């Protein structure tokens, strides 16, 4: 349920003189978060609206920076942008009826190329985080500063007074700046620990308070896909001084990894008391060698061309992306579930299988009237597959296929129809299998493969005599025989399912096949 990125509009209560036009409180909520679609991290709908609204000059965007809020060494982010984007344009409607003071903008986080590949060991990510509060009348946090508002405005992190930003302080390699974030991730444990800090500018003679770093939060999360869900723990849960709105925790912490190898990550959370909404983004340090592995497979087989086109995935099998917009693969008002179930949702139309599979979905899709064949699924990584030492698995499932020369023929998944048996022998890693067509005696495709990592690779060939496109009508039965390279992966919790595909172009006969099966014996 977690998407590309999110943005919450920076709260500005209607601080008007009061013929009942004055807004008492401009609170925050989960419904005040708005979702961001595909594109570049440093640009989206509302931000473009800001750019249009901009005009003469002056756009404030939290990049880095290099003036406030950065960690040196964990410098440039290519896949992720998280922070604040606002404008100093106040809203005035003496033409009735509006009065808005403070930053007109959004607190967002956005990433591109969701990770289908993650490290297999402990990796630390450093970065930054930013917050914003609601707009309550006569609400001020002395610890944050009056310049931060919180009356009329909503206490923006970019305006927190007693923080270090300018880098002139300690001209050496002083690393952390402003509100920094630190994370340690154990991918083998599927666990994420974190801490949201606050770098203090130790006053010239250190006047009234305060030491180097104020621990604002900690973070506890777990993985399931390429995203992470969990809780944010406020360090000052015992607070009543009213010095800062970091009193309550947050059971609404969501996030995700970005980059092909998962070299970046970003997320958000909203405090339980609906007082503080916060975002964060972190990457690794500056011929790198982090041991990695694939966790998510998600591709379309173009129709026809040749190869496969990789498509974005969040680990949610129940829906897919077409590079543009979301496509739900669940039956609604049509009644679940049978085996296969096709759906159309405005932009395109598709058919998805099946019911016996929970960790993977595969089928066909259409828009250009040249159908492609998608396959997606969350793999079963990785030491679980490696440690497995059985003797014979015997997977069983089915497949979507298309063979043409011409003449052209296609086959769909069945519940005597299209079937697919697979024999997996661990310890030796050797796997064999066959997939058969509709009402036909002999196997259509024989697949021989072997297991590496959390996947399997091999070859699929037709019968010795070939595969007749027209078994009946003997003259030009079109015995098209095809030998191609088939690649697949193990999807599930205990590798209870498997999937894969193979395609083939030529300088005259073409083909494309996707398949999925379930472990039983
Ligand atoms: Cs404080
Ligand atoms: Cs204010
Ligand atoms: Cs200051
Ligand atoms: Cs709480």
């Amino acid at each position: 349920g977690a998407a590309y990125g999110f943005a919450v509009k920076l709260p500005r209560r209607n601080a008007h003189f009061n013929p009942k036009y004055k807004e008492k409180h401009k609170p925050l909520g989960s419904m005040d978060w708005k979702k961001l679609q595909r594109g570049e991290p440093n640009s989206f709908s509302e931000r473009d609206e800001l750019e249009k609204k901009r005009g003469s000059s002056e756009l404030i965007e939290s990049k880095w920076e290099d003036g406030q809020s950065r960690v040196v060494g964990y410098t440039n982010f290519t896949y992720v942008r998280s922070g604040y984007v606002y404008l100093n344009k106040n809203n005035i409607d003496i033409k009735n009826n509006i009065v808005l003071f403070g930053p007109d903008g959004y607190l967002y986080y956005k990433g591109k190329e969701p990770s289908k590949e993650l490290p297999s060991e402990k990796i630390t990510y450093k970065g930054t985080w930013d917050y914003v509060t609601d707009a309550m009348e006569k609400q001020r946090f002395e610890g944050l500063g009056s310049a931060a508002g919180g009356d009329k405005s909503g206490a923006l992190s970019a305006l927190e007074e007693g923080v270090l930003r300018n880098q002139a302080e300690a001209s050496s390699g002083h690393t952390d700046f402003g509100m920094t974030s630190e994370f340690e991730v154990d991918f083998s444990d599927k666990t994420i620990k974190g801490t949201l800090y606050r770098n203090n500018r130790i006053t010239q003679n250190n006047s009234e308070n305060k030491q180097i770093k104020t621990t604002r939060y900690t973070i506890q999360a777990t993985l399931h896909g390429n995203r992470f869900k969990g809780k944010a723990l406020a360090a000052d849960k015992g607070a009543t001084n009213g010095s800062h709105p970091f009193i309550s925790d947050s059971d609404s912490l969501e996030g995700g990894f970005y980059g092909p190898k998962g070299e970046e990550l970003a997320g958000k959370f909203l405090s339980n008391d609906n007082k503080v909404a916060a975002v964060f983004g972190a990457k690794q340090k500056d011929a790198a060698g982090p041991a990695t592995e694939t966790v998510i497979d998600a591709y379309r087989i173009t129709g026809e061309e040749f190869k496969k086109e990789q498509i974005d995935s969040f680990g949610d099998v129940k829906k897919l992306l077409v590079d543009g917009v979301e496509l739900s693969l669940l039956p609604s008002e049509g009644n679940k579930a049978a085996f296969q179930h096709e759906i159309e949702q405005n932009g395109v139309k598709a058919t998805v299988c099946c019911s016996n599979l929970d960790y993977m979905s595969f089928g066909k899709l259409s828009k250009e009237n040249k159908d492609d064949m998608f396959l997606q699924g969350v793999r079963t990584p990785v030491s679980d597959v490696a440690a497995r030492t059985e003797a014979n698995a015997k997977y069983r499932g089915t497949w979507y296929g298309y063979i043409a020369n011409g003449t052209s023929w296609s086959g769909e998944a069945s519940n005597g129809g299209n079937r697919a048996e697979f024999d997996v022998d661990f310890s030796t890693k050797k796997i064999s299998g066959t997939l058969t067509a509709k009402d036909r005696t002999s196997p259509a495709f024989t697949i021989t493969a072997m297991i590496k990592d959390n996947g399997f690779s091999g070859v699929a060939k037709t019968g010795e005599n070939g595969f007749a496109l027209d078994p009946q009508n003997t003259g030009n039965s079109h015995y098209t025989h095809i030998e191609a390279t088939v690649s697949g992966g193990f999807y599930g919790k205990n590798a209870i399912e498997m999937g894969g595909s193979f395609s083939f172009p030529g300088n005259q006969e073409k083909a494309s096949v996707v398949f999925g099966a379930k472990r039983q014996q």
